[PDB]
């Protein structure tokens, strides 16, 4: 009741959130700033919060900056006016929030996800302020809900490296429906797709070869070229078979070697990212990109190193779970379509992740987008039809 | 003074330029306050001086910094009391400075050349302001025209070849480059240098299209795929029958990110030969290679010049004259022609070829290894003033 | 009626026909033997031939023998007891043959089409005797026939070379209902797939590398290395980046380069195929690779020709002909299903060149498939389906 | 007779053999015909044979032909007239003969070397055969042993290995290979021929899995695209400080069919160096480029050694005796230590590099250009006839 004008009673919030995150824009596992400023009013709204390494496993997380960048992005965060009384939590790259909101009342745990970085040299996730506006939106209407509602805000979703981590700790074994949203700027404005399945399970990696002189002195037959042997590399991992279960795909986006012009190069690097429409066929072509660089390093006598930087999985959304969805969707006013599926560029996304987990565990889950090609308050309608899906919850059945 | 006297009462002044220019070292096509100081010091000695772009062809410039790096250096070089009335003619990277002494009387032209930038991340400056102090001195005792290069970018062989282009040593009877050898023994003096191969730098920037790894891999067009297929036509050029040559892609950096197709991709390369056509031959395929990979991918390439230098034959008349006349000096040793050494690369060469193009004669002077310096002046004032003005080589 | 009956009285035949030109199989273009005891057969009974060259267009034969080879052939075929009064028809390399049928009675014209050729270094094309067979069941009940029935037999369909020439001639732009078969050997014995829709567009080539010295003396400064030209190329072909509409084949299957050990290379040959889901795939897969060699004979400053050796479209078989098909296939005895589609590894037929055009032109087709896997009597069952499919023909409607 | 006479008186026999080991030539390893006359020969001017087996390793053979070609070539020789006494010796490659001359008297070890075979799609052998004739004649005026080498698959440098493995010239104190040059002028007689590079021939096969390249390509192994890359980096193998190498993947050689995935690839590849290390270390580079761009693709690999040979080091004071020596012969005009001439490659060289290796000297003799034959038998009987039994060398 009233849902209608309460949502514009915080539509002039959710724009100031969408533009202070924007302007204050973090990179992956350095979201210190945005965490702190998430968690503060979380809590202001009377949430029970969890927070860094009780949602973010340690170990699990890839593709992590370096000890000193993880500082700086720290500091400047305390001097960026990111609450103190958060902050700390968050020290060392572990900028991530769960909140709960338990209704007392028996019935199942439904979650909402979103991811809180930008992208580095930040169009692309103003996925943040909408989560804020949701929690809102349930706690005023708190009555009419059942179970549990939990709110996910996840780091490092550029590069598919932190959903992995909060999984890892648990953050959803406890989930019975899951339900991750996105701005699919790619994506229809007024549209809205309640199966995004369009995405390729995947693995990141970087390649570090090293071809030390066998001896000083700098004589060419001493050499042990690290460039060549990343060139060959590069063309080797390209080569890899396609496969006939389905799409898959690598790309070399990345490579670095040599210090000088006249210097034989003993040093290369290469970031890598192998892709699958299934777990099975990216883990095929993972498979054999290790044994083209191991080779490509023997030619030249050179060492290499391996570094996992990140993955995904693919995305099966629960059929039932995608009707009540588009169910939903129907009614939301800035919703011209339903679609269910769409035929859209294939991508990734560690959300994946955490929806396979709860469906081995016996929840259901989907990945909602939201159109808005050819409308920067995609935020209110996204809201509502997030709200609504909860409040609107078949409890009996 | 006679001379000796002369020499030990410059001897001061000598290093203080030394030690001036080593505090405020410069990097190539950086020289603005060096070529300032230089040019306000001849210009009190009454010499008559062209400068930058008047002796530096700017098409013909290699290896140039951005405007950015041009500008905040020519700033600097002002704020580090680079003489205000001749920095101006050096904006832009033509920090250049060819002195000439015109005695009025009938003679050959002898040019003598040293270089004026220092490494990046050259105690000739000093040496050749010396002589310019003792041949106006003497200049009495001198026939003919005296011309002395100050010449920029040396290290990485970029700033030769835009002199050549400006003329400078067109007129030049016979030349001499100078040089201090820090791998020579310290009372050896090398009149005849040439260890120096010929050889040819520069950059591939190849450009294809980005896209998507995952999403358009068909819209794609690998720049980075293009570079490593041009790299491994490169190391496969075949040698050459009549001498050494040596190709390396030093360099290689391509790609946006991990997930997008390489649109933008880079070789350093560097090319080498034990002479001019080996060279010629060796640059010759390596530009094939590179056009080949770029359209391999339809992708566009641009090469660039980065440096370039050729081999080194010194007259051997005029090396056994200079030989004579430092065997003669104080501070020397052994006067030797040449000598065993490895090889490497000066572009003092171009200037050799042209100069013995056009009739000429030429070689290249090493000074091992400071009082290296007071030999240096001391020698090649001898040579100048000792000139068989006569008889001739 | 009694056609159950009929057939038992054709089996020994059939065998007969299998083994016969099991035991003179005859390569791509040189089906000389086969097609003349064909004709001869067909003719026998009383059906209006069309040979050679009035089916095969001259021009768009690809990847024909030399003009040598051609020559044996055609003589080894008439010292292995080819009939003289047809073998002649298809000197040259024209070695195929369409009959008709026509019954007088106003009606659709049903075209049904086999391959006569073996694989080279022949079990893999038994098709012929069907073709055969269904002939003879096709006269004796003419009668109940109407419109026209024309048998296509295909010469070169290994390699995807002879459908392109037959349809260049015209041979099915009268033809209103196409129906191409074959005795899948990796399809279940007893199965019956009446929509082959499991083969790929794809185009067949030849790359020949030159790299004449520039001058004699056997300098190296003056060889133009034509292997290595070859290696690159076959690397940047293989690197050939997927397409997002579908999956996608390149194989460099051979590679013939230099002339001794110490030598310096100046010749290669490569033989390549792509492969593309759709006929617009396989087309980009196809342009990209000519950028490949063309520019990978440039970096050697090496020469290349490229020559056409075969090509095939997609199939997509007519929704409405499969189901007659299917409906029909279930009655007869051996069939144990009908399944309409499958799933199995994909490959490439040039009969869907027949059907494509066919298809352009108003008309319906269809690929059949019968299985046979984990035996040589599946002809009987294949013979009676194809015989059944034109005696039920609703005339009618 | 008294020498000058035999060799006239012999003359006749020499061309009469030519002529027959011309007609019926024989390929590397089946020289069943020529090894079975040259024995019938030998044993009845009262020499001891070691032959086939004895004096040639079966596991050191490289680039031996398959069973078939090895049991036609047999046959055929039986065919054309091989003495059936001795063509058994040879059965499978093994054609190959030793003679000895013990004089009986104490003195050193002299051996002389000769090969049988001719080339693909060697007059050597009657020279061997006549200088056996007069060593004969006149083991009175000779001293110790007399040793006569008869090597098979000279060509392609492939049998000299396996003689060395068996043994052959470890007793040696005095080598000379002979050899006819028809590079070389009309009336020369070089005496220590060196220009040749140590080399190393193999080849790779590569072994993969096929697969149907449009069904199943996930099931490939790319046998063919691991040849590729190992021939790529075998091109870009880094040269070597201390002098001149070559790597030349000469012939490639992969694939069943269009639509397989090749599963099978050969490379054929020469490996070159001016001297033993620096063609091993050219080698031992090739083999990482081969095991890693097999194991690129995880497809096996074989290495098979098709030939091998070592530079060639003359010792001087052998080579002067020889010079000496031919000076004297009648149709010799210069006789010369070395002569300049492009490099190339001869087995020949094993046996010298071991007889040096032990204490011995060693060179090879090469004969310009026929009548060479009669002047070779002449100067290589007075090299063995006029040694210096007691002074030495
Ligand atoms: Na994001
Ligand atoms: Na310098
Ligand atoms: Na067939
Ligand atoms: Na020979
Ligand atoms: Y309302
Ligand atoms: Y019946």
């Amino acid at each position: 009741l009233q849902l209608d004008e309460y949502l514009r009673q915080l539509a002039p919030s959710m724009t100031q959130w969408r533009r202070d995150f924007h302007l204050h824009a973090e990179s992956g596992w350095l979201e210190f700033r945005t965490a702190s400023k998430v968690a503060d009013i979380l809590d202001g709204l009377g949430y029970q919060l969890a927070l860094g390494r009780d949602v973010i496993d340690a170990d699990s997380r890839m593709g992590l900056p370096d000890e000193e960048t993880l500082a700086r992005a720290f500091e400047r965060a305390r001097e960026q006016g990111a609450p103190e009384r958060w902050l700390p939590a968050f020290e060392g790259g572990f900028a991530g929030v769960v909140a709960t909101l338990d209704t007392g009342r028996p019935g199942p745990t439904l979650a909402f996800r979103v991811d809180m970085d930008a992208l580095d040299l930040c169009g692309h996730d103003g996925h943040t302020a909408i989560g804020l506006g949701l929690a809102h939106v349930l706690k005023q209407y708190a009555a009419q809900l059942n179970g549990v509602i939990k709110l996910i805000f996840q780091p490092a979703e550029e590069g598919t490296r932190g959903a992995r981590a909060m999984v890892a700790a648990g953050v959803v074994d406890d989930v019975d429906y899951f339900t991750a949203i996105h701005i699919g700027t790619g994506v229809p404005a007024g549209t809205v797709v309640c199966g995004g399945d369009n995405f390729m399970a995947t693995t990141k990696f970087d390649v570090q070869f090293s071809g030390v002189a066998a001896h000083a002195g700098g004589k060419p037959e001493d050499g042990r070229n690290a460039l060549l042997a990343a060139a060959q590399a590069a063309l080797g991992l390209h080569a890899i078979p396609p496969h006939s279960a389905g799409a898959s795909r690598v790309n070399v986006g990345v490579m670095q070697a040599g210090t000088g012009r006249n210097v034989v190069p003993s040093s290369a690097l290469l970031k890598v990212e192998t892709r699958g429409e299934s777990e099975a066929i990216n883990q095929y072509v993972f498979e054999r990109a290790q044994h083209v660089v191991a080779g490509a390093a023997a030619m030249y006598e050179a060492r290499y190193e391996l570094r996992m930087m990140g993955a995904a999985t693919a995305s099966a959304p629960s059929p039932a779970w995608v009707d009540y969805l588009r169910e939903q969707a129907a009614r939301v006013p800035g919703v011209q379509q339903a679609v269910d599926r769409i035929a859209a560029p294939a991508g990734s996304e560690d959300a994946t992740l955490m929806m396979a987990r709860v469906q081995a565990r016996g929840g259901l889950a989907s990945y909602m987008i939201f159109g808005t090609e050819l409308d920067e308050s995609v935020m209110a309608v996204a809201v509502e039809t997030l709200a609504r899906v909860a409040l609107n919850f078949p409890w009996q059945r």
